[PDB]
């Protein structure tokens, strides 16, 4: 109850579910800057799900809000890159975002409740 640390394993489980999703395929590893030579002209801060997982495992997120900001960057980097809707990878981005948001909602609410309970007195 009001466990301040519970978010970390809940985010590891949610990343496992995202790796199972066929829709994560394009987002599982950093973009090859040699394959996509212009990528860093458009994208200031590359992000992918393996980087998010390793940052979590390094103990380099202090809160699930920080992890949520990096996952949302994957989705906005994909939108910044799409030429049009006529792309399988843009279709996969929007479905995976909806799945992520549906599952992260309770992780954020529970964490923020726990900080409130810790400060209650
Ligand atoms: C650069 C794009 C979009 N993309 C990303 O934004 C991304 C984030 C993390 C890893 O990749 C996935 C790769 N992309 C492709 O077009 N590959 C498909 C090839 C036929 C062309």
């Amino acid at each position: 109850s009001y466990d301040i640390q519970a978010w970390k394993k809940q985010c590891e489980e949610l990343l496992n579910l995202i790796f199972q999703c066929e829709d994560s395929e394009p987002f599982r590893q950093p973009v090859d800057l040699l394959e996509y030579p212009d990528y860093r002209d458009i994208i200031d801060t590359p992000m992918d799900f393996a980087t998010v997982r390793e940052t979590l495992e390094a103990g380099n997120y202090e809160s699930p809000m920080e992890l949520c900001k990096d996952v949302r960057l994957i989705f906005s980097n994909s939108k910044a890159y799409t030429p049009s809707k006529r792309s399988r990878i843009y279709s996969m981005s929007l479905r995976l975002s909806a799945f992520f948001e549906e599952h992260i909602s309770s992780v954020l609410s529970d964490y923020k409740s726990a900080l409130r309970f810790h400060k209650r007195n």
